[PDB]
């Protein structure tokens, strides 16, 4: 099964809610074993795994230290990383504060960066393969709104993975994205509850749905697989056509 | 609830006699489909392949010379995923190119790839049936390259009807993505591997420092042939190696 | 030592009787070109336009509807800035588009403007001339659109075009570039102006709040035309309202 | 003239060399005033302005603070801003130092954010019209090696140019980027020194050369001028060719 993750482990950030917690149920349904990192205890997500016959654990960490990481992979067996954990703040750009500039930097590109430095140097030092899958965003590739650093952040974050492929695709490491459009979670409620802005999101999504976290599973698991071992530096979006319209 | 399985779904692939297309048709059949092999001619290969694996497939004889050829090959037919990957190149000085070459490679690798979509989802809208199709574009669909302007036309052209045929079809629950391979060992690509100077120099932009292989192919259209992307519409991905980062 | 002025320069500009094709034409006569105005019918308001501000250009009478029509049109003509803006489109349900409308686009957005800009630069390469080549490309060069399956292919198979013919010229002192407007008004626009509800939506997604003006474009053309984007080589330039970043 | 810039002043940060010094040189032949924005005095461009006969004079700033300009602008009177200082580092992605990713970041994105915040907030409070030009790179759009908070800082460039034309479009800032492909500065000198490397940049340049600084100035004219008052939020590459190859 060339989709099969059996004998990899993976740590996947923000594992708690949402689609952190989505792709750490589907990468444990595909054989992997997940630890779900989370600044609080995933609770809900293990007991999911636990009740699918998966294999997974706990790691509490907090990347308003973006190198709060930097200790977690040493002989730690890793060999996935989804970076998933990610903030936003939404505010006039006129008005944007210094704070909500550097907390959103933090965990959306500076905490993605040095934890996905320390994956590597321990698979390179070890000598092995592995995976990385950075959750990217719309906000990668359009501006939005009223979310500066977010968009900064977000194409930051697609600008180093297409880097890190270049660096390390001959050292068996593939660096890919997934880019989500639209999906309701917890990053998306203060937009759904804009009835406004609720329907003008919905309106530009041909699938005619907002995304579910489960819909991110899969691309997921795919980009962390045997059957995706020539992709590199690619950022998919899943966004149920919104790119296109 | 395997999300990648692809047993009770049916499939055509075009160009299937060789390289990504054989391919393709061997990956979509070991996931479980039925697979028709659509090709000029007999795709006994494919078929030997495929029987060998214990899968199920068949052979249909089609020539995309005639850009509307499968008009009439859904009809009845019961396909649900559509592979358009049958596709030519001419390569000749821009400033030369002959309408010869700017028409046979538009027919083949846009016209027909565009009436033989037409076709299948006329039938999946007719009966209210979900299906999906993925689409073989290129690098050239993104970058321009030298001496092929119909196959650089015609590949920016399948990225374009990538994502208008989302647009238009997503919400009737027909997924219609891309792939754009980079690099890939086909029978067609030998001579490329053969001149050593061309060869260098498309080893040194490629990150992953070697060739793609076909089943680098036929593993992403299962994967987007299958319920794993069922919110992936009008996406084009990259299977290259790195070559677009780059 | 003005880089946008285009004194001494020889334009080409097709769909130039109204417009885009018309404001572009236009503008480069105020930039200083001689400007031949190709038409189907006499461009005789357009030509009235640049005598009234003193610029010096004549018709050409030509019809896409042969996509190598141009083929004679550059020899021993001068023309060193091509600007390619004929354009038409078609609208119908992707499932039911017709051949017909499929050609006749592709005919001329796609074929001609290859075989057009093919002609041109056979010339300038003859010679060893310097020249400018502006297509006019669309959103829809990047994003899907819907009911415009030949549209969306042939503005895409535009960008391409740009790129390899960049690609392949660039070196020759021949710079290819392309402008994707976004919502301009023009006479071709109007019945999109005049539906509240696609033009509510339509503004919805512009972000400068407004559709743009002829003029507008016409100012990019002259740029891209012009010293000031000499080292300018593959560029699509979107003239757009803020829409793709939206 | 659709393209003249009389009667408008700029702020060009960058100034006294490379790509800041030709676009300051540019602008002021356009009929700009421009103030030369730098950390050092910017002689040779103030002499070359002056022998133009255009009008110009300096601000010593220094984006290490990346609030620097936070003063800047209040009754001061621009209406074109060209954020063009930026720095960049280069190490292999595996042993990246925390110094390299913040001294980079702050210089080149969180500075020309809140700069561009002060002359923008300014412009809002006075009713006026504006224009913004970033100097975004090709590692906007591709990877690049070694130079991950580079790439990074210039994707987020391209993604604050996005959003800021979507916020304030409607408000008469056209905001902008430039996408400079590889010029002959002193940002790429440790380039052109490596002969393996050099030679593997132009090899992809189809225009056969390098550029040169003065290759930028014009579109810096052209997105400053009416006659790009309809363009907001692109990002024009002026690269000799290189994305399309
Ligand atoms: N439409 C969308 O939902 C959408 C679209 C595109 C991309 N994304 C991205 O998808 C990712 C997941 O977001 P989501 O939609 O699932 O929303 P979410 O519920 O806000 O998830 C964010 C996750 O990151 C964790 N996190 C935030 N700050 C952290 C910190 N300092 N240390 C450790 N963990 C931290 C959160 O923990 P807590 O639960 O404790 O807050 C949560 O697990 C984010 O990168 C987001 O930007 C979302
Ligand atoms: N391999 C690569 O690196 C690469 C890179 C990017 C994209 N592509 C694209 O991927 C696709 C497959 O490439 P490949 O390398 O496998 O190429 P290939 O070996 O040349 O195969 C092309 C296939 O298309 C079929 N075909 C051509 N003209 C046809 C016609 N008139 N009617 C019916 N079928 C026709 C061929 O049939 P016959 O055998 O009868 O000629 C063959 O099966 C093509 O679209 C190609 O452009 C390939
Ligand atoms: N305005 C927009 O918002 C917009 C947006 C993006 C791109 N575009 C593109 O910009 C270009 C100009 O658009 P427009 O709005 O000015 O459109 P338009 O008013 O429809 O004009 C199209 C021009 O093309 C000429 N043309 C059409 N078929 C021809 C043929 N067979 N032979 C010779 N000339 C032919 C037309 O001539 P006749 O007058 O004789 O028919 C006319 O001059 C087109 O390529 C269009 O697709 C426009
Ligand atoms: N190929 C290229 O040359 C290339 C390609 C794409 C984009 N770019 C971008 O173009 C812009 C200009 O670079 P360049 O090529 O002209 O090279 P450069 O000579 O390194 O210019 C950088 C300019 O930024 C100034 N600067 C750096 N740090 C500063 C600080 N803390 N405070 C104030 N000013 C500071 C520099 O001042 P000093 O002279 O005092 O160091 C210099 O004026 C940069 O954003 C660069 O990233 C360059």
């Amino acid at each position: 099964n060339p989709f099969s993750l059996e004998g990899r482990k993976a740590l996947v950030t923000g594992a708690n809610t949402g689609l952190g917690q989505a792709i750490a149920v589907g990468l444990a349904a595909a054989g992997a074993e997940v630890v779900c990192a989370a600044r609080r205890a995933p609770d809900e997500t293990l007991d999911i795994i636990a009740k699918d016959g998966g294999n997974a654990s706990a790691l509490l960490i907090d990347f308003a230290d973006p190198l709060a990481a930097k200790d977690s992979f040493t002989d730690a067996g890793f060999d996935i990383l989804v970076n998933n954990a990610g903030i936003i703040r939404r505010a006039d750009s006129v008005e944007f504060s210094e704070l909500d500039w550097d907390e959103v930097m933090d965990v959306n590109l500076k905490a993605l960066f040095f934890t996905t430095q320390a994956f590597a140097k321990e698979l390179l030092a070890k000598g092995r393969s592995g995976k990385v899958v950075n959750i990217a965003s719309l906000l990668s590739f359009q501006g939005g709104i009223r979310v500066p650093s977010y968009t900064a952040a977000k194409h930051g974050v697609a600008g180093l993975t297409k880097l890190l492929a270049n660096e390390w695709a001959a050292k068996g490491i593939n660096v890919n994205a997934i880019a989500p459009g639209y999906i309701e979670t917890n990053n998306t409620e203060a937009l759904r509850a804009d009835a406004a802005r609720n329907k003008a999101i919905l309106e530009r999504i041909p699938a005619g749905r907002w995304g579910h976290s489960e819909d991110i599973a899969g691309a997921a698991v795919f980009l962390s697989s045997a059957a995706a071992d020539y992709v590199h530096g690619a950022i998919l979006n899943v966004d149920g056509g919104w790119l296109a319209r």
